[PDB]
Order: C-alpha cells, then structure tokens, then sequence
C-alpha cells in the first residue's frame, strides 16, 4: 500500500546493483559495453526485478551513448514493455519523454518504437498516494510535462491526438488537472489548434472538459476557455459591450447542469470559480429577479405553518388526575386525556384541523426531502455548509418526530411531552435555513454553525471532566449532612446538574447561614471559583474572539456560494412556466437556438 | 565575579600606562624602541599586571613594526605564556590569530612559536558571563573566527587537527556552537575534508557532534550535515526518491537516543529542529502507525480506573450518629463507620474489591513514575511543557494522597473527606495528560496551562489585596448590627469568603428590606461595584484576549514537540516485541546492518 512501494524499489535497485550489464549501463562505461557487445554469448533481453530492460535502465539515468550503442547492438528491445505490478506498461519511450531529451526520443522513433503503448499500473493512476498524474499515453506525457518540440514530433507520427485511457479521460482533461497552468495554457491552445471532435467529448464519469474546469476550479484555464466563445460587439470611448455565450454555463437540456455540478464540489476553488464575469453576472441577475420573491414567500409560509403547530401544541387536551398524590415530593395536577374524549366541541374540532395540517406539512416536507437525497450521496448532502447538511438533518429529525408523535397519540400511550418538546424545539430552531438570502443574517449564521463544531466541540470535552471531577467532590463533602437546609447535593444526578449550573453561574452559589457548612466544602468551592469560572469561562471568550478574527473572510467567500446553491435548487425545483430562461434569444436575431448574454463593460 | 573583571582590566591598563617600554610599544614609536634596544641594560622580559609581555601588548594593539623589532632584538619572548588569574595560558600567537593578521602569525611561526599552548582561565571558558566561546587552542581560534589562509598554515605545522581541551570538546563542537553558520559551514567542510577519526568522537559530557547539533538546534548545520549521508536514487520528471540514513537519528544500541536527547532540551530550537525532513517523516510515520493505537487504549484504561475509584468513593460506609446535636448550628446526621463493620455483606465485599484495585493502581502509578524521575533531573522533568511537569506533579500528589487515605482508613482515624476530596479532584483533573495526541484538544490544554501561570498568577496577587481591603470594611460596617437579618458579615473568615464571592458575582448582593442598612455600607458597596466588578473582572477578559492573540503560534510550534515526546516515551517504555524498528533493512539488500529510509520527494 505504502511500504510495498519501498519493498519493490529496493528490490529493483538491488537487482540493478547486482547485474553487471545493467550496472555498466548505470555507470555509463564504454569498454565494458564494448566487450559485452562483442562477446555475443551474453544475453541482452535479460529482465531485472520489475520488467527492467537495459534500455529502461539506460533511459532512467540518461545515458545517451549507452542507449545508442545498445540499439545499434540489438534493436529488438524497444517494443517490449514491463510485466510486473507497480510499473506494468512502462516503455523506454515513456521514461524518455518524461526525462525530456529530444535526441533519445528521436533515436527511439528512428529505431521503430510504437507510440500507442499503454501503461496501466499503480504508478500512472489517479490516486492520492502517487504524487503526480501525467496520463497513460506518450502524448499525454509530453503535453502534460509541457514540452514544445516533442508534441509535433509525436503527432506527425500519428500518436492519437484524440486518445482514451483509464477512467475515460483524454489529453485535455489531463492538461486541465494540472497545477502549473501558465505553460499549460499554450499547450491546451496548441492541441485545440491541432484538433464533436475533442471539446464536446465526455469521460467515463460524464465530465466534458468545461465541466471538469468547473469542478476542479482552475480559474485561469476557465478564463482562457471563455475567450473561445466570447463574441465582441462595438467599442467607443472607454466602454465595450462584450457578448458572452451561456449554452454551456446553464444546461437546460440535461438535469445535471454546470452550475449544479460546480456548486456541490468538495474542493476550495468551487466557490472561487463563481466570481468570473459570465457566471457572476448571470447568477446575480437571476438571483435578484427570481430568487428573492419566492424565498420570501417560502419563509413566510414556513413561519406561518410553525406558528400553527405551536398554537396547536399549546392547546393540548388535559383531564384532572383522580388518583391521589400521597407523597411529599409529587406534583401532577393534570393528566393526559384519553383519545375517546378528543372530539367534544368546536375547540376540539379546531385542534383536529390543526393536527391535520401539521401532519400534512410533515409528510410534504419528508416527500420533498427524500427523493433529492436518494440521488446526491449522503456525504455531499449532509456534510457541506454550501448545501445545508446541518439543516436537512434537523428537518428530517423534526418530520420523523412529528410522525412518531401522531402515531403515539393514536396508539393511546402516555408521555406525549417526550417527543413533543423535541419536535417543537427543533422545528423552531430550523427557521435559520431561511436566513441565506438576507445579507444581514447571512454571515452570522455561518459564524454560529462554524463556532459550534469548531470551538464548542473542543470545549465541552474539557468541561465534562471538570464538572465530573467536581460534582463527586461536592457530593462527598455533603453526604453526611441534612437535605433540609441544602437542597442541592443530595444524590449524584442532581449533584452533577447543580455543579454544571454553578459552572455556568446561571444559578447562585449555595449558601445558608442557619447552619454551619464544612471547611472542606468551603475550600474546594473557593478553588472551584478561580479554577473553573474566572479562568475557563473567560478563556472561551478570547478563543471565540480569535476564531472570529481569523475566519472573517471564509464567511464572506462562502455566503455567495450558498446563495448560488439556493438559486440553483429553486431553479431545478419550481416549474418552468414560472421559471423562464436567462439572457436574450438568438432565433429572432439571425443566430439560431443559442441563448446569449450581453454584459456591458468599462475599462480605463 | 563581574566587578573583578573591571578590577583586573584597570590594573592591566594602569601598568601599561606606567611602564615606559610597554607605553612605547602601545604608541608605536620607532626611536624609543631603537634606544631601548640599543641600551642593553634595560630588561626585556619584564611582566606587567596579568602576565603582560611586550610582545603581548604589541599584538593586542596590532603594532607589526614594534613586534618585528622586538623579535629581532630578543626572540625569547614567544614561548612564555602568562601566569595570572583571568588570562592564564594566553600567547602572542593566540591574540594574533584572534586579531586576524597573516603577517604577524607568519613572523611568529618563523620565530619558533609552539602551536599547542593551552589557555585555561576565566576568559576562554564556556560560561554565560563571557561573551564569546572560541576554544582553548589556536586551531580552534582560527577555525572558529572563520579565517581561510591561517588554518592551512597551522595544520601543515601539525597543530592538532584532532585536539582536546577543557570539557572534552574539539574543533567540530566549537564550530557547531557558533551563531554565524554561513562562513562556518565551509570551515566545517574543509576540516572534515582534512580529516572513528573525528566525527564519531564524544566529549566529556557524552555528545557526539551530531547530537550536539541536535541539542543546540542549529538547523542549517544540521541540514548540511545530513547531506554527507543522503544516498540518492534515480530521478525522472520532477520527482526524486532520496534515501536517507537513520542509524544516528534513532540509536537502538544506547538508551540515550538522539531523539530523546533533543526532545528534552531547554533552548528555543529543540522544537524547530524537529521539522527537517529525515526526522519529521520518521516520527510522522512512527506516530501515526504506532502511537495512537496504544495511547487510545491507555486513555480508556485510565478513565475506566478513575470511574472505578469514583464509584468506590461514592459507596462509602456510614453509621448513624447516636450522640445528640443539641446546638442550633450543628448538622451531622451520618457518622463514619468503624473499621470492624467494614466486611458485613456482598456490597462491602464489592467495596473491598474496589479498594484493592484502587491501591494497586496507585502503587503501579508510583512505581512507573519514580525510576524515570531518578535519572532525568527534577528541573527538566518538572519544569518544561514538552515533557509534562504540571501533570506528573499532580499524579505523584494523587498517588501519595490515595496512599495516605488507605493508611488513614486502616489506622481508624476520623475525617476521611479531608484527603479523599483532594485525591478525587486531582485524579479527575489529571485526565488532561491524555489530550496530547488529539488535534482538537491539542492546543487548548497548552493554552490553559499557559494562561494559568501567565495571567492568573499576575491577577490573583492584585485580587487578594482588593478583597482583603474590602472585607474588613464590610465587617466594620456590619459589626454593630444583627446576624438575624444579614447572614453574611458576622465574623472575619465568612466576611472574607463572602467578599470574594461578591467579587466573582457567583452569589447575589446582600439585600433585605425588612430592616434599614447603613449609609456607609451603601456607599462603599456602590464604590465596590464599579471598582472591583465592572472594571477589573472585565479587564481580565481583554488581557487573556491579547495573550491568546500573541501566543497563537507557540502552541502550534509546541504541540508537535510534545507529541514527539510522547512517541519517544512510549517507544522507550513498551517492549520491543511489540515496538519493532523503523524503516527498511539493509541486510537482505546488499548493504549490511544499516537501517535506511526512503522518502519520496517532488520539486518544480
Ligand atoms: O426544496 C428543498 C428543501 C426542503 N425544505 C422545504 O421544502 C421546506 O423548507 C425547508 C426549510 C428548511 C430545510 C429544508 C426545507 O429540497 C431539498 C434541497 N435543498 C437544497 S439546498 C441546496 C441544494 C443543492 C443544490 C444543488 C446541488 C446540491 C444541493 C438542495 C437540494 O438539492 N435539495
Ligand atoms: O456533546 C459534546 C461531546 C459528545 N458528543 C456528542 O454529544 C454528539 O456526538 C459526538 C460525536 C463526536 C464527538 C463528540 C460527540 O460536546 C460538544 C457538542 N457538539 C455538538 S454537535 C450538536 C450538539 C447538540 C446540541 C444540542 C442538543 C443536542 C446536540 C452538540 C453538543 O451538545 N455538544
Ligand atoms: O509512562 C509514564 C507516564 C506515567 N503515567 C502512567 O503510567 C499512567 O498514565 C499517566 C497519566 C498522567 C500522567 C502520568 C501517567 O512514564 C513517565 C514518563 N512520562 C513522560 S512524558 C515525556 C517524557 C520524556 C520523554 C523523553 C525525555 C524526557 C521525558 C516522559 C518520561 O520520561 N517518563
Ligand atoms: O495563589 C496565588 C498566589 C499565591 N501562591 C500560591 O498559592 C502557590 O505558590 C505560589 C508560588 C509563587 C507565587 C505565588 C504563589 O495566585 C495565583 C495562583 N497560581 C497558582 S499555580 C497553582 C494553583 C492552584 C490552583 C488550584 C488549587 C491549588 C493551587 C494556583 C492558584 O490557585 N493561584
């Protein structure tokens, strides 16, 4: 997996060190190769550890004289690849075009070497363990490393300008998946100058190279790729009216659109590629004229439905408990009424109407949530903050708990408060999803969703051991006293709860001077103060101050991505008699079935 | 000590000012030296204050003509050193090679001056009072100041290329203990080119120069010294596979390893030398594959043992107190049971099993802690944060208090809560030691251990005088009233405790409107509010905010050092049938008994 790589590389190097002809080809001798070529009894096709040919070990250490003498001694060593596991289809041409010497590649092409030999192992394969991905073909190798006089020398010998390899990619996808981009823009331009030919082709995953430029986030290759579609109109003064093309920027023929494909990626450039001009102007116009006046009425309808659920939950049926309460610590003066007395009057008919509209809202929420999560994977939909993981989780939780409340009401079971309080508090804390489209409540809900999983997760794992270590001491100091004067510290769970409440200072310190408290309680409380309340509760404020100072641009760079996410979701969901196209047409203007855009510009 | 240096330097300068021949040699006269050399009655071997020879005072003020005329007048003044206290074995050759003139050194070597004269005083000695440490030999002087044409001129006269001096050092250790390093890398390279010869030699303390490079933290000399062992394998494309050597980086033959020697230093570069490549890759692999799956089960076993101790401490034997409580301020309804009624049932047998496993855990903690602190000094083990001083202190305290609890239980003494509460709260606050290997709770426990000794130590020395000055005023205002309406402010210790509680606002302000409080209490409380609660308690938050802003990189530069500390500690502690080696072997690959490492790299 990892140590197997060292296990095979040491074996290859040990075989190279042991074999004398390969050692001479490594050291670049002349008389030793001359005597081993003159003595014809020695074998020249001998293999090392991992398919190691003498031409391979010459080209790996760049021995031009040894390679030329080897091909003029026996030229039948270029068309034979390796056969072992990490380097399956490697060739001398492959390692020569990676090592970037023109003369050895010219000598190999003069000595009859094929240019369509494929390499399918663990070396040249898209995986996070290998450092580089160059492709599985010599033209992909040359155009990916960025040479200039090897690409013509290979294409004029017919080396598959439109090639295919593992995972269905091609040379344009390989040039897009690169971190240099400045000596790769010219290479992509030259290969597009050489040749549904090569741009509109999909891979095995279904990624046209424009959508791969999207999902990988290379903004400079995107900004060059836009300039092979940009129609330019007139210019006068300092202003110019460029006319872009959006027939790839929004799909409308396939459900998988470019914008839906780029708003739900997992990298750190899918929210920076949404700042270039012909996608920013488009989603700004479409958002400001089509996303606010439906999100506002959706938020109003959700808040109206939740106030119906809150009032229907308040007006709950209750009957007086006839069994007595002969216990000094028992209080229950109302009891949950039986189901057979739930239809008695007009008020109970109104409560029935409220229960019906609550159950209808719960089932339409569940049926509007489930078939969208069956398509996108659960990780991409529950994880990210651009899409709404920690709101869809509590929405599905609210729907399942309201359904369990309705079933528990119909089966005539006691204890309705146990799911009712949870369903109500989650359904009212889930209104925060409708605080995406407003720039006031925009970055603040991102800050609180970041602050919970960033600092409260770090802080409660060190609050739990302090309250769990101090509640036991408070209980041991107060298990030899009376529970008449000090109500707290009687049993262990109320001791734990009261120690946590004294930790957050929401309750007062226990004090009663009708008795005399023990010295051990007094000294451990005077230590508990300046260990757990003066220090740690005032260090939390400084830590969430510095997180707020340092993450003061991720919220402003993530809010635009989540508002484009809501625009794309509503454009896919709501019907298309109410969601028309974007941009001008081209059928009534002498162009034909290509929707355009016309963004006015101003420089100087 | 310090003023003695001024006392001897003024005496030397006064003797130079008083003696006429030395004054002429200072002023660089010609006719005065000519007449004092022609008049042969004058003595030339006369000594000043601290062994002051005329050749010494010529070479100290760089008088080439005076020195040449002195050696051509009487050449018997070069082989005689000084004899007084601060400058014992100083020579004209020593001060000439420090003053860096080639001609005077050539003249002294032509006039028969020895090159192995040693200087052992208070001047040339490793101590924090002297500014520089250059060594105790002329070759150490030349190679430490960094000359180029003096080192060959001295070594070709046989001036001890492999020398020894005080504290057992040599010239490579002297070149390592230097703050220049850029004109010292070439000097170290030239001396290693000139010559178990010189690299594998130890000093008197037991420091091979590689381990001295470690313990002194000079990263550039470390990064050059690594490149005399780095074996290079093939290269192709932009990636290269260097093959380092770890036979010095981890010892395995001596208990004192390089990594244990470098993780427990007291400087500010022992945590920066742990970022270079062939130690970072090694400890990253060894930590992620061998330190987490034993630290996790160690934390689980410690938390399980502490929950056994907490439950065994809760289930404590108690007998009802038969003596009466005829006192309006006495509450004791349960009394500690006698030892003879501690084995009565199955529950008391279970409590006995809990006491036995608690005492066994305490004695294995103490026997696992003590023989490790007997070897490393108490300062290095209790002080630093990389090693765990403020956790080993509270662990030894918990073990001694649990042993004192067991002895106090067997001797049938009352008052078990007095050590039991302390032992329980320290044993539960000591779980924080197992928050080193997790990157969530990593920097936060460093922040709280820094915040206590950095700000709470500064703050409680100015909280103590405010509460000690306000509790007395609150007592004087309320010693002429009734303790029936106001429970607080009755005697002085409860007045002090209630003033501290009102300082931290955990208790409410005393108010009772069934009576009339004095005007003096009212005005001093209205001053106590906006002097001690609005201001100082809200300045503490700002101070621990700015400490958190400024020490936001020492925690991220110290956490890696303490996780390498725990890796080295577990590698030394746990047995070696479960802790195997690191890196590949070299016996089955044609190298022989040298464990290697193979780190893959990528540039361009
Ligand atoms: O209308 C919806 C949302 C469901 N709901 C309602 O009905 C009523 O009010 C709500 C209030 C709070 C929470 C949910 C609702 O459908 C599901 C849905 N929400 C989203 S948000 C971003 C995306 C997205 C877009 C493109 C790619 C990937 C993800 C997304 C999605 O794909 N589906
Ligand atoms: O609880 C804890 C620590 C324990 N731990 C949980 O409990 C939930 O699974 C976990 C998964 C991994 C690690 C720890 C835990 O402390 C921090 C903390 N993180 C969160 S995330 C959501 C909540 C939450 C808020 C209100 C009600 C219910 C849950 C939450 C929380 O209350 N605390
Ligand atoms: O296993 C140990 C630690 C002792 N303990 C346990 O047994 C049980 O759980 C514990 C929980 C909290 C505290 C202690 C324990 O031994 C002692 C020990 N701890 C350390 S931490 C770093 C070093 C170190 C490494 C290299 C050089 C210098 C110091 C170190 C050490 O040398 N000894
Ligand atoms: O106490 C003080 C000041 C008095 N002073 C001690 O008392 C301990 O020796 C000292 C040594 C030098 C200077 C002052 C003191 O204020 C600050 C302060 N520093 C610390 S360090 C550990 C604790 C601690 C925490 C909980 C229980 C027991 C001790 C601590 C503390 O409570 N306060």
């Amino acid at each position: 997996w990892e140590q197997y790589r060292d296990r095979v590389n040491m074996l290859q190097q040990e075989r190279i060190r042991d074999s004398p002809l390969l050692q001479a080809a490594k050291e670049n001798d002349l008389r030793l190769l001359k005597i081993l070529l003159l003595n014809q009894s020695c074998d020249f096709q001998q293999r090392g550890a991992v398919g190691e040919t003498a031409l391979h070990v010459a080209a790996l250490y760049d021995n031009l004289e040894a390679a030329t003498l080897l091909m003029e001694a026996a030229p039948e060593l270029a068309k034979e690849p390796a056969l072992c596991e990490p380097f399956v289809g490697q060739t001398a041409l492959h390692i020569a075009v990676m090592n970037q010497n023109l003369n050895l590649v010219r000598a190999l092409l003069a000595r009859g070497a094929s240019v369509s030999a494929r390499a399918t192992g663990a070396a040249f394969r898209r995986s996070p363990h290998n450092l580089i991905y160059y492709g599985e073909h010599p033209l992909s190798f040359a155009a990916c490393v960025g040479s200039e006089e090897i690409v013509r020398l290979l294409i004029e010998h017919g080396a598959d300008i439109r090639a295919q390899d593992s995972l269905g990619n091609t040379v344009l996808h390989i040039l897009i998946l690169q971190p240099n981009k400045t000596f790769a823009c010219q290479m992509y331009n030259l290969l597009l100058s050489y040749d549904q030919s090569l741009e509109l082709v999909p891979n095995h995953q279904g990624l046209t190279p424009f959508k791969l430029a999207g999902v990988e986030g290379n903004t400079v290759m995107f900004q060059h790729l836009m300039q092979k579609r940009k129609h330019v109109q007139w210019t006068c003064g300092p202003l110019t009216s460029t006319l872009y093309d959006l027939t790839e920027i929004d799909s409308w023929g396939e459900e998988l659109s470019f914008l839906e494909l780029v708003v739900s990626s997992k990298k750190r450039e899918a929210r920076q590629i949404l700042e270039q001009t012909p996608v920013k102007e488009l989603v700004s116009f479409k958002w400001k004229k089509y996303g606010r006046p439906y999100f506002c009425v959706l938020a109003s309808l959700y808040i109206l439905y939740m106030i119906c659920f809150t009032t229907c939950c308040i007006y709950r049926p209750l009957k007086l408990r006839d069994d007595n309460r002969t216990d000094p610590r028992d209080i229950t003066i109302l009891q949950q009424k039986l189901l057979q007395e739930a239809y008695v009057t007009h008020q109970d008919n109104i409560r029935l109407v409220g229960e019906l509209v609550t159950v209808t809202g719960a089932v339409i929420i569940l049926l509007l949530e489930i078939p969208d999560i069956f398509r996108v994977g659960a990780s991409r939909y529950f994880g990210q903050t651009i899409l709404g993981g920690p709101f869809h989780v509590i929405i599905i939780t609210y729907a399942s708990l309201v359904l369990l409340t309705m079933v528990m009401r119909l089966t005539n079971m006691n204890g309705e408060v146990v799911p009712l309080s949870f369903a109500l508090v989650l359904g009212w804390c889930s209104v925060m999803y409708f605080a995406r489209g407003f720039q006031m409540l925009g970055p603040f809900t991102i800050m609180i969703q970041k602050m919970i999983f960033g600092d409260l997760m770090r802080f409660c794992w060190l609050m739990a051991v302090v309250i769990l270590g101090f509640a036991s001491a408070f209980h041991i100091t107060f298990q030899t006293e009376d529970p008449n004067n000090l109500g707290e510290f009687s049993d262990y769970p109320t001791a734990l709860f009261s120690t946590f409440e004294l930790f957050l200072t929401i309750i007062d310190g226990p004090a009663n001077y009708s008795v005399d408290l023990p010295f051990m309680y007094c000294i451990t409380y005077a230590a508990f103060a300046i260990i757990a309340t003066l220090l740690m509760l005032n260090l939390f404020i400084a830590m969430m101050g510095d997180t707020h100072w340092r993450v003061a641009q991720e919220r402003d760079e993530l809010w635009r991505a989540q508002v484009v996410a809501t625009t794309v979701m509503l454009e896919r969901k709501m019907p298309r008699f109410l969601w028309p196209r974007s941009g001008i047409c081209g059928y009534e203007y002498g162009l034909g079935d290509r929707w355009f855009l016309r963004v006015e510009n101003h420089h100087d």
